[PDB]
């Protein structure tokens, strides 16, 4: 089992990918056990990037592992495809794209049509991100089999029967969880990884919550499991997408410049009162020796 | 009461604006008694719009009328404040924005500055396009009273009690709602009406139905509206992004090219079984001298 | 249209029927306007009523007026044919359903044979109680249509479209919502009228409500809605169906004795605190000459 | 980990509690493996029984076995009372309540009030029956510690972070799934088991999952949940409650005379087309020698 970082998108002050701390970022999370870089994702702000921004991501990315699956989609299908093209002189994991997202009834045809579409064109595997509570419809394990030609699949569905149901109709698919709380469970019970925010962070705790239930060790992989579902709710307080930049600044040493509007940054008194949370947690997890100080 | 159509944006087969086929629908459809026009809205594909064809569709409308409600919001919100500023040179009805779409967990607290900064610098009053479905989130009455300078709201919202608690909370507000099949109850229960996608094609039947509803013969209303109400389930079959090119063609004359992928376009045979599906309808309502032959 | 009043059923301290308490409130609402008393709804605690004392609520409610629903329904079939056949010798308007609730994915195949079931024995009119929130399924317009012997419905949906589309497949269906909140709404849209639990304590306010806006009088009509709207959102606080005892001996005069636990009476600081916060509309519905001090 | 059957219960042609046909399956269930009895629940008709006929289930099962969990809540919590009460005299693992179902909006505080109450009369461990689907209702991990007296909880929830919470807020607490879907899962995750309504017919299948699970061979573990899985899935096209009867026919051998309408029996098509749909697998787990001939 992997587990995957939706990579943060760092942004300067006037509102420009910041590069370099985007390679800091994917350096140090590399160096912690991550296995793959999920790139544009909900959590890297993906729907709120040009093309053009998607692809300096990859290209700063890049420049720091080949363990990239490079998320593409939209709803300009034209610029998927492209990007999705450009692809072709990286040696990377995949591309992925959601369903059309914002938009309700699209016919299931035109979504099948969408995604054979982008396996067409495309020179890397496709990976399905089935993110429904983003878009609204739902890719379940049905559709993806009819669609045929996923080599991956993110379901941002919690309910883990869901998940299971594409092993179960793709037995040959590799399926991964979106959620940070089902790291020890999605281990334990055959699934192939977790595609966990929380890992921008806490990289440490996600890659030894996996190892542990691996190790068969499934009581201890709770214990970590659920101090680090205490730090996902604190997450959530101000905007999961907002403090992720400061907790990983917190955890991790380094910063990672901005969001983009209308993701704002946390002012002062949210990272203060954000941290109060997490305090103890940050102690305890030295405490394991899981962090350094 | 009014009836507003959000415009269906049409493409060229290479999918850019076409500004001609969409200047003959914005004249036809004030022609038919529409009252105001909602660009750049989910009928429209307005997030498959980048800023400046957002723009291109503001400047073309804005040659045929100036009843017209400019739809600015994206994920990137210096790109909106530029759209916002750019139209103070348009005499227009107003600006509008859904929430930041696709984004779940984000403060109400960071919402509230996204709507209050998008007021601070807008030329125009400011319009809440609220569509759940497609967000998730939900911009309620009381929401829309703590950023306190909305003129109106558009609910997709099809439960008419969540609507109606904008007009209780903010009496001097405008409120409509965006569902074809209330416009008999909209006109009746003392709200300011309906943005009708089905108003593409078939303004005639929803000026028609508002005014029977104006005039208290609200059982002649129904009759119409159920009728309506038929066309716009005809059109979910195949898509309704889709159906609503094919039915605007059909009912108007005119032809709307095409729409821009990933909202396919019908293939014949669908087309075929979309018309068979409201062919007798079309009857009814020239019969009716409601619609010309 | 009509104002129905879900009866609230009075129990004594030692939790039986207090059949007098509800002969005096069966009484005052007649007086006041309400049309048909609803017996045995979830506002009446129908379902922790044993099928004799289902019959006891009818027998004594019967004594005050013959404008009665019966509703018979349950999850024991043969209990509901029982209490169904016992109508035959009152002069009532009809007996009522729910679907079996509590039970998730039962057929369809199954639901429709159990309400033709009833009407097959039923000696009266028989009323579909569309109750989905507490039964978890829908019974929409069209399997209604489906069972064909429906002469009236009952919508606990809020979504009025689902309200409506009874009309437009059952023309001939009476067809009421459940909602005190669309009391004006449905009234001016031709609807047949309002199963409305807080006619229990303001049916002065309801039955004003549909007057106005039968005069004609939407504006007013709203501004009174609007003012009924906050009385029912108040008493969900403590649970609307506790609650609903403390506002009938507040507004009305008479007690209705205890409700029956799990549905456990106010206690006295509830009491205080739910009554502050109508005191002032209290006040405005005296100042309105709708209530009598 | 464990597999508690909610034991079917039943009924004769005349619609009364089959004791000698209960007894009978009690007894093969508790000789397949199956570790505990939960009796009077969804899958039982638990809420279509008197409290009397709720005792007769407590009394015919317990000539069996004591390893019983009694469902005594209902919509009068007297009745519920009098049935904690007269457990006493029984040595069983412990009592359940789901939720007053049916009634929405009870206070937190009613609702816990109830609990508590049921705790402090009752003279075994009480467990909690959630079934969020049936009462619309939740009571979730905050909740149960709220109470804070529940030994066990029987989450109906699919989605299984919402059931880990149980464990991560009341580490003492026995934590079980309603799914028969999850079961590899639950006993791999570490939690306590599931309570499956398929254990009904296919107690062999229900249990061999739960051993592989155990044995750390997840997957073979998978390989037969997911034939479980397709016969779940097939219990339902005609309503699973009374499918529950034909499957535990077929595959156990005795029959279980008739559910108690409006359940009503499946007709001789529907089990007719129910068998073709299992019948490979019952083919393919003979074959894999987990059923006998």
């Amino acid at each position: 089992p992997e587990i995957i970082t939706p990579i943060i998108t760092p942004f300067t002050k006037d509102n420009r990918i910041d590069k370099e701390k985007l390679k800091i970022h994917a350096e140090n999370l590399i160096r912690k056990g991550i296995d793959k870089l999920f790139v544009n994702g909900t959590t890297g702000l993906g729907p709120s990037l040009s093309p053009e921004e998607k692809l300096e991501n990859l290209k700063a990315v890049y420049d720091v592992t080949n363990k990239i699956i490079f998320q593409v989609g939209g709803l300009n299908l034209d610029d998927a495809i492209r990007l999705a093209k450009l692809s072709k002189d990286f040696d990377i994991v995949g591309i992925a794209s959601y369903a059309p997202y914002y938009y309700p009834r699209m016919s299931e045809k035109h979504l099948v049509k969408y995604f054979k579409t982008l396996c067409e064109v495309s020179p890397h595997p496709v990976y399905l991100y089935n993110v429904p509570t983003a878009t609204g419809k739902d890719i379940d394990a049905k559709v993806a089999k009819e669609i045929g030609c996923f080599t991956g699949v993110k379901d941002c569905i919690e309910n883990i029967i869901h998940t299971l149901d594409y092993k179960r109709l793709n037995p040959n698919m590799l399926v991964y969880s979106g959620s940070d709380m089902l790291i020890a469970t999605v281990a334990s019970t055959g699934l192939d990884g977790n595609v966990a925010a929380g890992s921008n962070y806490l990289p440490e705790v996600t890659v030894t919550i996996k190892k542990l239930a691996m190790e068969r060790k499934i009581d201890e992989a709770l214990k970590l499991q659920f101090l680090h579902d205490e730090v996902i709710e604190a997450s959530r307080i101000f905007g999961s997408l907002s403090s992720n930049y400061v907790l990983t600044k917190y955890f991790q040493g380094y910063d990672l410049g901005y969001p983009r509007p209308p993701i704002f940054p946390l002012d002062d008194e949210e990272e203060r009162q954000l941290i109060k949370k997490v305090e103890g947690i940050r102690a305890k997890l030295v405490e394991l020796k899981i962090l350094k100080e």
